[PDB]
């Protein structure tokens, strides 16, 4: 044994100064917006038109919040002349299962045919715990009796509607990207889901062009335009919204608690990039469900050495069984077993949208800090003497990803509450 003043006790990572970080992921979160109509499957340009057509305050667009390093005519532009070839469609008798737009120069632009440091913004840490939540509607429709169980708890929640988003929305590029390599191609953003009262239900998130997409190889970049309807005014947190031109294209008419008012419906307009191994990864999403899987079925075989049995039925029906989901400024705060399965399918989720370089080094490296914290948490001895070596190659990963930033504050809450 040592000395107590010699004992190592882990620091807190440091974060980095900077600039507020801003959204990187490849299509809106929380600010997503949907259009939807009941359904009667429909060809997409079909659903789309439909989808709109459900909503009645279209306007005249305008920007309202400019893209910094951007050419923010060419985007207007871009919207008017999604607008005027879903027109032509309509104007057709026969809807086609494709539509390649006119290559114009806003389009030739926008699809051209960062190592400072930032610090970390709250809306990422809203954007999870949004993710944990349940919606008011199905995403998933049918060990098997612990599936279902899962299947119950995670069907409803909204990193599920993100897996359904990004299997579509990945599917539908990378079958663009096949068939049509030269052309600029109108890809709608739909999802399915059922509702309560137990419809099947077609959702409209908005479009992306595809670039030029000749992709010989995995690591070859195929750019897009993402255009995306939202409720969020970009004005509360621009930082957020720096990648972003956002016009306002509509108005949506909202009953609050005081009545119904009239609020601004937006499109978030961006450039972004997407190789083909990462629309594999993104065709590969329902692998979260799976993974999260696993891991709560480890907690319990973790209670199984209770007694002979396994109790999974008390394990999700004793809702006064509890588990550490979070803080508060309290301390920790604790949860059923539904918020745990959703909690770490969000986790999952999340680390798919913002895979990242950055997150596989902070993941390889946080992993042996964080069991050095658990030694020490359990009394035992384990060895600090590579520590300094430890915090280089974390911290080396911690520099403006939000994704990563928000994981080291997670860490630094948990070392918090662990030694102390």
């Amino acid at each position: 044994s040592i000395e107590p003043f010699l004992r190592t006790t882990p620091r807190p990572l440091r974060l980095p100064d900077g600039p507020l970080c801003h959204q990187r992921s490849k299509f809106l979160l929380m600010d997503a917006l949907k259009l939807s109509i009941e359904d009667p499957e429909g060809i997409p340009l079909y659903d789309a038109i439909k989808c709109m057509k459900t909503f009645f305050g279209w306007k005249e667009p305008n920007i309202v919040k400019p893209h910094e390093k951007g050419i923010n005519p060419n985007y207007l532009m871009a919207w008017k002349q999604v607008l005027a070839e879903l027109q032509d469609i309509e104007n057709e008798e026969k809807i086609p299962r494709t539509k390649n737009m006119k290559r114009t120069s806003q389009l030739k632009w926008a699809l051209g045919e960062e190592p400072e440091p930032r610090s970390l913004a709250s809306w990422v840490q809203n954007e999870f715990n949004k993710a944990c939540e349940l919606t008011d509607s199905s995403w998933i429709e049918l060990a098997s009796m612990r599936r279902n169980y899962f299947t119950a708890e995670v069907s409803h929640c909204r990193a599920t509607e993100y897996i359904m988003k990004g299997v579509y929305i990945n599917t539908a590029l990378l079958n663009a990207s096949c068939a049509a390599m030269d052309d600029f191609q109108l890809i709608p953003m739909i999802s399915k889901c059922r509702t309560k009262e137990g419809r099947r239900k077609t959702n409209l998130y908005g479009f992306i062009i595809k670039g030029r997409s000749h992709l010989r190889n995995d690591t070859d970049v195929v750019n897009f335009v993402s255009m995306e309807f939202s409720l969020t005014d970009p004005r509360l947190e621009p930082h957020k919204w720096e990648k972003y031109c956002v016009l306002e294209i509509g108005d949506m008419l909202l009953r609050t608690a005081i009545g119904q008012v009239s609020r601004p419906m937006f499109l978030y307009v961006r450039t972004n990039g997407t190789s083909k191994i990462k629309m594999k990864w993104g065709m590969e999403m329902r692998r979260c469900l799976l993974q999260s899987l696993q891991q709560i079925e480890s907690m319990i075989e973790a209670e199984s050495s209770v007694k002979e049995k396994d109790m999974t039925k008390e394990f999700f029906e004793n809702k006064s069984e509890t588990w550490p989901i979070g803080e508060s400024p309290r301390g920790v705060e604790e949860g059923s077993i539904g918020k745990v399965c959703r909690t770490l399918l969000a986790k999952s989720v999340f680390n798919s949208l913002y895979a990242s370089p950055q997150l596989e080094g902070f993941s390889a490296e946080s992993r042996k800090l964080l069991l050095i914290v658990q030694a020490l948490r359990d009394n035992l001895e384990p060895g600090t003497f590579d520590l300094g070596g430890l915090y280089e190659a974390i911290e080396e990963c911690l520099i403006n990803d939000p994704w990563v930033l928000l994981n080291a504050s997670w860490f630094n809450s948990f070392l918090t509450h662990a030694l102390k």
